[PDB]
């Protein structure tokens, strides 16, 4: 008869009737492969944490209605049993929106095939796409429960609602109530806002715990004070203590001092407090994951945080920093700390040129195109991430430039023009709305329009993409649209059907090989694209992420060694977006490198 | 049909028809663990070399007479696959004799049970076992000849027979024969010697190809003329060109500069000579497998040899620059490189106390000793390597002590001596062949005589081992002995019978264990076990027999920790062996332990 519970007389928790705080890291299980969650895990319980915090990605699981994921590195459920084995106690946070750099908050794009839903309120059927997710996602945590023989000590409910501009009290009220049924009345919930009686305002909630967040410019004194106002008794908790920060392309890299989080650490850890620093390990953001923010500006590939655990797991002055501050506090287990993986680089690989996008629609799009009079977006074509074809006809002429516009900025998120298989530039959400064009009367002009990741927080999470506005070509509204959603995971595996200034959007295939009977290969690397501009890279069919060295900070992107294959050769694809640096004579300047560091903080 | 020939017209080798040149790299299969093999064939591989050389010795597959070997760490047949696979050649050494600082120059030990052999010679005894393993040995490489579709394009026979005394020329042509016999008429046959005529003299033999040997400190002009005497026409072959040299036990590590041997071996190459690397890699001399010099010095368990990859197979500066030379001669394969492997310092591990040697005479010895009027050698106790305990009582009271000796200098090689469970001191090959000692009339006085390996070289390659020779104790003879020959292999496998069958301190076994995580990718990792505290003795991890650890001396103080025997979840069990002092008296556990750390100290004091 396991309890984990408040006691309000004394200002803390009870674990099995005895005092208890928590010191916890995040990390979360969609960023990292199930490969190494072994791995991440043991190295956090070696830097002497007792507790582990994450959140579950409602669009990691049911990326279609009644269509769920809880498989291999989707395995929730082994995640958790995973930590438990391992002695770590779990903070578990499943939204249903999560916020956390991630694609629109993690909630599923199809929500918005309603159109006018208000995401996050009591929006009726935004509660009953909820409450079917809630039941089920909720039985198979009631077993990992503290109080039925596993590691889940504490749920937080929503993340961060007194920062939405809703303040939907029942909202609120609907989770509480659904999470009761499901997980009984024994169950600690708890809420998690900004330190300041602004952000509590909205975001607490009668028989929810609440909590806050601050990082370490925050007065940590007021930071708690704020907190007490709205519990006088119990523990005091902070459950995101920043380690660090998030970046956006073309902004530089996040970075936060190594002796101000151990500084501030100390500090919370003296009063008694429960806490959690976010991110203990952050990872990345493989395939279409990352998140945006308002006014646009997306996240990276990369979501290494300057936390104490790098992006590929590697131990840190800043882990070590820390582990000695929990050492004053807590005995912190013995033995030696699993090591940094070994990094190799396998150098230059050459590429050559398979497709265009323009000649690969056979195997794109093998359901044939839509036609629309107007524009339609991903949502209503039924695509959620990636890349959609938009094609119509000129009709005028014109041999002198003319502008193609979007009057009301809705190219959502760039678009790669060509006309007549002639690349034109580009139109960028809020930065570039119009461009000049030439051709003749009748020749296809083509955009390639990029989802470049969902909005994750503040009021426009209602993302939906694509072309959510007419186009003007000499100031006239452009009609008559062939619409083509790209099948681009599928044709890319199967090396686009055939297997056994600008450039136009094209797919660069090459291999190479790794000896068998090596006990040290494969190991982990960095992939590297000079002279490439913009695209989307993967290895033997897994989707890395996305690449930008043109814009930075992040120039390199993380490959995990289990990918990687002896017994065959491994294929890279490249999908370039804008230029190419292949057209020259040259074949040698067609590839990519694979290096052994990471650059994930270019100028 | 495939061919490789020697073209006297031209003064090369031909291959298909088509002129070759060998630049080969010495790697030795009993020394690399079976485990690591590819890996550093690889790194050769990937270097320049289109050759690999090896030496197949005789003792590491007939420990015993009919009972073979060819498994596992002993799979030479698997060696020469694997090499034909990556698009190597081989050069075959199999001696039989093959001294290579290892254990009797390759020769089995049980040769011995003839008292008077003369070793590499006629004698008809010596010469019906040398047919026989040929018999078994030969036959298993014929397919891997060439000629018939395999690796193998030249093969040495003996090993510089001119540097031993005996110069006997029947002895070659019967190896020439019997080679003949097994193999045919076309495969290349070819001897070794020093790059000069008092070598040459005795070592070479009509029919077989004249090769020398020599390194960075030799004039090339004067070894290749050396060689030009005895073949004036064919190709030119240095069979050794040193890229270091041999250690032993108190001296300092031997180095060689990359500088001297990369220009070396350019001018080598750039007469259009054959040349092999000694060693390429070198690695480890594991078990006791070890030799010696004479007069009595015995090489370390580390096979490092300063070579251009290490004994653990990294690569060195050294390595790139000889494949720096290489390419001024070749193409050299495209890609990248294996790496050196990762290392990991697992920390310090506590041992504690099982029980004594004699304590566990039982389990070391489970058929019972042999009793003698005077002492037997290890070879008449059917003991070729390790340990064996002699046993006999004072016939006289010794309350003053009294001097225990070895008038002819016959302890062969260690001997660690008690009196009644106390602890004496030592006796040594050589340097102190006298030991007081203090006990009552009737007392056991054992002593542990340990092998610390066969002389490889010179004409002193008959040590039998143990004592030679008597003892005597205030100059009269002792007799009446108990012999035990240790088991200590067996023993330290079963946690000495604890597992079941399925200043000095007493010589005694040292446990302890350490777990590993398993589910992490990256562990087990290769390390070096290093012994801060101890002094002299043998060491195993789960059973393994890693080799003699003597920091006591150096110049090594790390032993090499290969990754394969470590295990995950599962007690990696530690055995230390420890023959004169160790750190486990003193009220304080702490002391009484090992350490493993991620870089090797071999080059230290
Ligand atoms: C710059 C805008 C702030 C948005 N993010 C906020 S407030 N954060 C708190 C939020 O709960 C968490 O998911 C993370 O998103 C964290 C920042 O990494
Ligand atoms: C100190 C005596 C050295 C004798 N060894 C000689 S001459 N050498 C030649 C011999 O052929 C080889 O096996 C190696 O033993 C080499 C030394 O590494
Ligand atoms: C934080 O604020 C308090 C008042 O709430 C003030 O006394 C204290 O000095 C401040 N501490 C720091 C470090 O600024
Ligand atoms: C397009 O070209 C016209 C005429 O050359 C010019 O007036 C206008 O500024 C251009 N607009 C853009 C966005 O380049
Ligand atoms: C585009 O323009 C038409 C006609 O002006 C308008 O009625 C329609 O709503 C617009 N469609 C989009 C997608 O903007
Ligand atoms: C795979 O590897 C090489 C790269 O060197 C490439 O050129 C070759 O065509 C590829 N083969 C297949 C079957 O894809
Ligand atoms: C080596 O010896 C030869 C004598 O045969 C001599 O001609 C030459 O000077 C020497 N060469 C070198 C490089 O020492
Ligand atoms: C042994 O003891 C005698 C005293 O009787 C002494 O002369 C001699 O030096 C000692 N020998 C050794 C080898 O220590
Ligand atoms: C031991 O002693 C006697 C001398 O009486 C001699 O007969 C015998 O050969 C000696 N044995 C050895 C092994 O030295
Ligand atoms: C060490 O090794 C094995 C593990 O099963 C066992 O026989 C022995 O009793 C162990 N002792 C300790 C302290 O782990
Ligand atoms: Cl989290
Ligand atoms: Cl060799």
């Amino acid at each position: 008869q396991r309890m984990f519970e408040i006691d309000y007389s004394r200002d803390s928790f009870l674990k099995d009737g005895q005092p208890f705080r928590y010191i916890s890291g995040s990390i979360h299980y969609s960023r990292v492969p199930r490969f190494y969650w072994k791995d991440r895990l043991l190295k956090m319980k070696m830097a002497g944490l007792n507790a582990i915090q994450t959140y579950v990605p409602w669009n990691f699981h049911e990326p279609w209605p009644g269509q769920y994921q809880f498989s291999e590195d989707h395995d929730v459920e082994y995640f958790l049993r995973l930590a438990h084995e391992l002695g770590l106690l779990v903070i578990l946070r499943p939204g249903p929106y999560i916020c956390a750099e991630w694609e629109m908050g993690g909630l599923p794009a199809w929500l918005l095939e309603k159109e006018s839903i208000l995401l996050r309120s009591s929006d009726p059927d935004y509660l009953a796409a909820v409450d079917k997710w809630l039941g089920v996602l909720l039985p198979k945590m009631k077993p990992l429960l503290y109080q039925n023989g596993g590691p889940v000590i504490t749920v937080q409910v929503e993340n961060e609602y007194g920062s939405y501009f809703a303040c939907d009290f029942d909202y609120l009220r609907f989770l509480q109530k659904r999470f009761r049924h499901h997980l009984g009345d024994d169950v600690v919930l708890f809420t998690t806002d900004g330190a300041h009686k602004t952000f509590l305002k909205c975001g607490a909630l009668q028989g929810l715990y609440t909590t806050v967040d601050f990082g370490t410019g925050s007065n940590i004194t007021d930071a708690f004070l704020s907190q007490r106002k709205c519990e006088p008794k119990g523990p005091l908790i902070n459950s995101e203590f920043y380690t660090g920060w998030l970046d956006h392309w073309g902004q530089p890299h996040s970075t936060i001092k190594t002796e101000a989080v151990a500084s501030s650490l100390y500090d919370i850890l003296a009063r008694g407090a429960s806490v959690n620093l976010y991110m203990f390990i952050g990872g990345t953001n493989f395939a279409y994951w990352n998140g945006a923010n308002s006014p646009y500006a997306a996240q990276p590939t990369s979501y290494d945080y300057d936390a104490p655990l790098s992006e590929a797991g590697d131990l840190t002055e800043k882990y070590f920093a820390l582990r000695n501050i929990i050492q004053k506090f807590e005995k912190v287990p013995e033995g030696p700390i699993p090591p940094s993986t070994p990094k190799f680089a396998y150098g230059k690989v050459t590429l050559e040129k398979l497709k265009t996008v323009g000649a690969a629609l056979d195997i794109l799009c093998p359901s044939g195109p839509i036609k629309s009079l107007y524009p339609l977006t991903f949502i209503q074509v039924k695509q959620h991430y990636g890349f959609v074809l938009y094609r119509t006809t000129l009709p005028q002429d014109c041999s002198n430039p003319a502008p193609l516009s979007s009057p009301l900025n809705g190219v959502h998120d760039r678009a790669y023009v060509a006309v007549d298989g002639i690349p034109q530039g580009v139109l960028e959400r809020n930065n570039v709305i119009t461009l000049n064009i030439t051709g003749k009367a009748g020749a296809t002009l083509d955009l390639l329009v990029e989802n470049m990741g969902r909005v994750n927080y503040g009021a426009y999470i209602n993302d939906f993409k694509g072309l959510v506005s007419n186009l003007t070509l000499s100031s006239n509204i452009l009609t008559d649209w062939t619409i083509f959603p790209l099948d681009t995971e599928d044709a890319v595996r199967s090396h686009l059907g055939g297997w056994g200034n600008y450039t136009l959007p094209a797919f660069y295939m090459g291999n190479f090989s790794i000896p068998s009977g090596i006990p040290d290969l494969p190991q982990d690397t960095f992939i590297q694209f000079p002279g490439w501009t913009k695209g989307q890279v993967w290895i033997n069919g897994f989707n890395l992420g996305r690449y930008w060295p043109a814009r930075g900070p992040q120039l390199t992107l993380f490959v995990p060694q289990h990918i990687l294959m002896t017994s065959a050769p491994n294929t890279i694809t490249v999908l370039e977006l804008e230029w190419a640096p292949c057209s020259s004579d040259d074949p040698e300047l067609c590839a990519v490198t694979f290096v052994d560091r990471p650059v994930i903080g270019s100028s």
